[PDB]
């Protein structure tokens, strides 16, 4: 776990990754803006697990 990105993008990769309320292909906008721009990570961390808190099983 390195030869990827940086601690924080991989991190927040791992982590969006982790995410299983997050839509596979809303997980993959932010993936896939990870990989546009590897400076978004953080951003697209904390939108990814809010996301991801909204989208929680009801």
């Amino acid at each position: 776990a390195d030869n990827k990105f940086n601690k924080e993008q991989q991190n927040a990769f791992y982590e969006i990754l982790h995410l299983p309320n997050l839509n596979e292909e809303q997980r993959n906008a932010f993936i896939x803006s990870l990989k546009d721009d590897p400076s978004q990570s953080a951003n697209l961390l904390a939108e990814a697990k809010k996301l991801n808190d909204a989208q929680a099983p009801k």
